């Protein structure tokens, strides 16, 4: 069948379909801090929030979105390794079903208990569908969770997870604001890579930030609550969406920071 997180239709089978699952710049990447290094090119980082304009939260079955109005500039990522303007689309996270595993990046092969990814395109592809047809379409925001105390603004999402459950449930979600969901710092890696999940499209500019977000034990609960089936099938728990690291082949990570 399609394409999932369990033992018959996971990662490790993606690329009988998704044959890219093994190309030169797949994601995500385990980020070596001692390879890593400091680049003085890299521009300032603008996250540029303040008009983001949010609809709706959906469970796809593989993970719930959070997506925004992109039909302006109205929350948008720019400088860093960026050229150009990239526009918020949706958010969602990835993970697991412990407290030591979920986040799809890993530093110095630590892995976090979740990883949240703001997604964003090249303004100058008209669409996220032209978009992902470049090599510089799509520009992925990372940041990893860690367990400890609440993230006051992740507590909204939280709140209405009850509502979509299963798989094709959506809910109206406007007047969230993503700013809520940022670390102090913006410090952060870049690396050309990938989608990390089918169609694994070879299109994204990876931006994962240094400093991790904190969340609690109940908030990261109660996304493993979630079900990855539809209403009235057998229910999966929706845990362990993430994909492990992929090789870095022909790729230097950079780093906005010594
Ligand atoms: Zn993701």
């Amino acid at each position: 069948h399609h394409w999932g997180y369990g033992k018959h239709n996971g990662p490790e089978h993606w690329h009988k379909d998704f044959p890219i699952a093994k190309g030169e710049r797949q994601s995500p990447v385990d980020i070596d801090t001692h390879t890593a290094k400091y680049d003085p090119s890299l521009k300032p980082l603008s996250v540029s929030y303040d008009q983001a304009t949010s609809l709706r939260i959906l469970n796809n079955g593989h993970a719930f979105n959070v997506e925004f109005d992109d039909s302006q500039d109205k929350a948008v990522l720019k400088g860093g390794p960026l050229d150009g303007t990239y526009r918020l689309i949706q958010f969602h996270f990835h993970w697991g079903s412990l407290d030591g595993q979920g986040s799809e990046h890993t530093v110095d092969k630590k892995k976090y208990a979740a990883e949240l990814h703001l997604v964003h395109w090249n303004t100058k592809y008209g669409d996220f569908g032209k978009a992902v047809q470049q090599p510089d379409g799509l520009a992925v925001l990372g940041i990893f969770l860690k367990v400890g105390s609440a993230k006051p603004g992740l507590q909204k999402v939280v709140d209405v997870l009850d509502s979509i459950k299963t798989k094709g449930k959506s809910a109206d979600f406007t007047n969230f604001d993503p700013r809520g969901l940022l670390p102090e710092s913006l410090d952060y890696w870049t690396y050309p890579g990938s989608l990390t999940t089918p169609p694994l499209l070879e299109c994204v500019t990876w931006i994962v930030l240094k400093e991790p977000i904190s969340v609690s034990s109940e908030q990261v609960l109660k996304f493993r609550k979630l079900n990855f089936n539809g209403e009235g099938e057998p229910e999966e728990l929706m845990v362990d969406n993430w994909r492990p690291a992929q090789p870095l082949k022909n790729r230097q990570i950079k780093a906005s920071f010594k």
